[PDB]
């Protein structure tokens, strides 16, 4: 007997994996929560030791989704925290439609759908941005951003079925999942771990501007708390909401912290030196990674899975992307984190869980 | 019969005038509060209609301070929210010493001294800065900053007399006092009011960087709340604490808002155009101001009193001065304001109080 029943679509992801932890805490709003977690891969080892009912399901395949999710009649809240690995508006849209079409007719006590998008809503796509600080009310850019498609489906389907909705636009996520397609902290920890292995310094590859500019981020657990808040507090219902840690930082200070955490020398940004691609620097390091994995008895991960060096490249030529938390705060959500501390905490947790070497 | 008795040194100032309002609210921590307000000028009209016992006193004159403050035996908390009008370490230090030397021996139930300094602690003096975001633990710069003198006296005097202390470092203050030596909002409202009068556009005089960079500020009432918090909550005692609104903004967006609030056309920053001095643009506008005052039946103010065009000049060549609120938040203070809204609210309040024209 449970109070609430969550479907977490993307349970292996950087946010879904936090939700799987946060939803099972005793103090969590709306608890006690039962948790169904969906992902495409077979349940990895680390997740089998969690109290989540894992449903292995390719949610881009409609018949499969119907057969796997239509029996789930007790669901009360959906948390869509997934995307396919690309910016295809059509294929991302299919996943979300298949979730709703499979669950809405079958779960008579469904109440709410949380959709997670992101701050790209304000400045465009990875394939003429608004100025910042970004606020929720800013109109859509004239670009094929799959976030637009997902919102439209969200509004259409919740409205005709008398369900409430929320849209969450997190900033860059600080999290611990080694299964994510965009995990900045594990990406940078892997780079550091490789530098250390090869007796090299932690050399910063990015732009001058990304070194020196203000940046913001969100801890995965805070995103989970923010999503859980919008799912249970009537004041938050049917709102588009940004989600960040509530402060700002600079990569320059994070880089120092990173070097210290791995006990290696740092080479910061060098005046006049231009961005180099971390993707290229790490192009054929997969066997090095495989060695470090076996050597340290880590959870086995492939280099391309734990790390997204392409994504660090983007973070390191980005600037002026700060988002505002005023709306959420004026609605009464006062969750926050110290971003420097959240970063270190992600490092610790990935060591703790044995995704990366201790010490 | 009162619970707490506040001495507000600088009661006509941009923060002291907020404290005079905030301390008299029924829900205010530590209330009901009795309020003594000190300033050098005779009580201006607007302040005579407030329930504060006004003590006219030149606090740089020791005998005068002794005779005026030594009878005040019931004081429990001092809020030092004043400075002389300059950066002289010696003359600022005299004021603060004279307050403590006159009150500490005479008020046996004295508990706490709040000292207000500022973010200049981190980057130097108006007459080689730390990088930001500024955190409280950053060491002193090797400069003659009178803030250093005030802290040293604060620590010395509170320690030997078994009193608790706090140091508050607000960001740029958004407030309503027409008696302040550094009131950015009234300064900009005056400029706007003059543009409107002379049928000119609201032309931005500042630098490119100050137009485009992230900036932060603090609402006066929030500073008062922050100071009151540190004065009554044991968790906050004997701490140095930054104070800002909890978000960031850009002058570019504020400028638009300012133009709208005065119904005049805006001319924003123009690429390649260099900073001009607002002090010089307004050099002999005092009779214009005098006219606008009589014409609109405003509280009578001299141009040099309501406005500090020199100070807007500094704000408009400044950048990279963001301060962190993480410490305060981790101690449990979750007060905040929307800076865009706080700015507008200062405008409204100055109209409300008749310091500047309505509409
Ligand atoms: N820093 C970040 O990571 C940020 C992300 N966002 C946004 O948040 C949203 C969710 O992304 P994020 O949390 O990063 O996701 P992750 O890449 O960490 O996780 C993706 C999840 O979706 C699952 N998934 C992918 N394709 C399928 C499929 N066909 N069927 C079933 N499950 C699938 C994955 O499991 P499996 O591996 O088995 O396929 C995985 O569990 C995206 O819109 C993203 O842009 C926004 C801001 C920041
Ligand atoms: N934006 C801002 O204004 C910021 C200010 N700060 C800092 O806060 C501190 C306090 O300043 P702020 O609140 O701006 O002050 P204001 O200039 O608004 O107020 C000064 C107050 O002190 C009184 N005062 C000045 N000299 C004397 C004297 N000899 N005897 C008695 N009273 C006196 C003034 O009254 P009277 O007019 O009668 O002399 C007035 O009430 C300063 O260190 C300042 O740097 C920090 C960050 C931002």
């Amino acid at each position: 007997s449970y109070k609430s029943v969550a479907l977490v679509v993307g349970v292996t992801g950087i946010v879904g994996s936090s939700l799987a932890e946060v939803l099972k805490l005793p103090d969590t709003p709306g608890g006690p929560w039962k948790v169904y977690g969906v992902a495409r891969r077979p349940c990895p080892v680390w997740l089998a030791k969690k109290p989540v009912e894992y449903i292995q399901c390719d949610v881009s395949d409609n018949q499969e989704t119907i057969s796997k999710l239509s029996p789930l009649k007790d669901i009360t809240h959906i948390f869509y925290v997934s995307w396919i690995g690309s910016e295809d508006c059509q294929t991302n849209a299919t996943m979300f439609k298949n979730i709703l079409n499979s669950v809405i007719p079958n779960a008579s006590n469904l109440q709410h759908v949380c959709l997670q998008t992101g701050i790209k809503h304000y400045f465009g796509i990875f394939e003429v941005p608004h100025d910042s600080p970004f606020t929720e009310d800013l109109p859509r850019l004239n670009v094929p951003n799959f976030y637009h498609d997902l919102e439209d489906i969200l509004y259409e389907e919740t409205g005709k079925n008398n369900l409430t909705w929320s849209v969450h636009r997190p900033a860059l996520v600080f999290g611990f999942s080694p299964c994510s397609m965009m995990n900045i902290v594990s990406t940078l920890c892997v780079y550091a771990t490789i530098c250390k292995h090869e007796n090299k310094a932690l050399v910063y590859p990015g732009s001058k501007n990304s070194w020196n500019c203000y940046a913001d981020a969100v801890d995965a657990d805070l995103v989970a708390e923010h999503e859980i808040w919008a799912a249970v507090d009537p004041k938050a219902k049917n709102q588009v909401l940004n989600c960040n840690n509530g402060d700002v930082f600079k990569w320059k200070h994070i880089w120092k912290k990173l070097a210290e955490e791995f006990g290696i020398e740092m080479v910061g940004y060098v005046e006049g030196k231009e961005q180099v691609s971390l993707a290229e620097l790490m192009k054929d390091k997969d066997q090095v990674w495989d060695e470090i994995v076996k050597k340290n008895n880590l959870v086995p991960t492939k280099l391309k899975e734990i790390a997204a060096f392409w994504f660090a490249d983007i973070a390191f030529c980005s600037e002026n992307l700060i988002s505002s938390m005023n709306k959420s705060k004026e609605l009464g959500f006062l969750g926050f984190r110290n971003s420097m501390k959240s970063f270190v905490s992600c490092i610790d947790k990935m060591r703790d869980y044995r995704f990366i070497p201790a010490s």
